[PDB]
Order: C-alpha cells, then structure tokens, then sequence
C-alpha cells in the first residue's frame, strides 16, 4: 500500500535521526569505553551482575535494521549502557566516571532530539 510506503519512509528518516543522535553521543565517549559489548571472556561473571548488557556497537546494529520504532526505544538503550556501567563499577573508577560524563554531555543531544522528532513528525 502507498501508507505502508509513507510509513516505510518516516522510519527511514527517523532511522537517518538517529544515527546522528548515535554518532554525536559517541562522540561523548573519546576513550571507546563504551564502544563494544563487555567481553564475557575477560568479565565472565558479568551476567551475574547485569541482565540486559548494552554497548554503541550492539545499538549500531539495531539501528541499521531499523529497529527503533521512536526515539524512547533508542534512549532506553542509552540509558541501559549508562545504568549498567554505574552499577558493575564502582565510584571511584574511570569506567564510572566515564559513564557519568557520557549522561552529562548526551543530555543536551537528547534533549534537541526529542524536540526534532516531535517538530518533523
């Protein structure tokens, strides 16, 4: 149908959204800290501590599947990358720290995103 189509197309563009969201949000994260999955063979206990895992390379993949259906989605795993980090790491580490800057700093890039997906549709 041609709404299928129009609806195929406002996913693309919001998919195109996205991908800027994610390229300015990891550019918050200069020490690739956060760029790949914990290595479940250098942290073997990690499932122990953490239930749903997330990292920039895993959010790539979904993205480029279109698998955000809206921003939400894609803020949830933002925020799955930060909680997580804040809780297997302590305070004191520059895992955490890391993880704090990156909220900071993503703050103001998800804060115009959601007037932009509002704004065009």
């Amino acid at each position: 149908s041609m709404e299928q189509v129009a609806m195929e197309l406002r996913l693309t563009e919001l998919t195109r959204l996205l991908r800027s969201v994610l390229d300015q949000l990891q550019d918050k994260d200069p020490a690739r800290i956060f760029a790949q999955p914990v290595s479940l063979k250098e942290v073997p206990d990690y499932l122990d501590h953490i239930k749903h895992p997330m990292d920039f390379a895993t959010m790539r993949k979904r993205l480029e599947a279109q698998g955000y259906k809206n921003l939400h989605e894609f803020e949830e795993d933002f925020d799955l990358i930060i909680d997580n980090c804040m809780k297997y790491n302590a305070r004191d580490t520059v895992f955490y720290r890391a993880a704090v800057r990156l909220r900071d700093q993503g703050g103001v890039v998800l804060r115009q995103a959601r007037r932009e997906v509002d704004s065009i549709g």
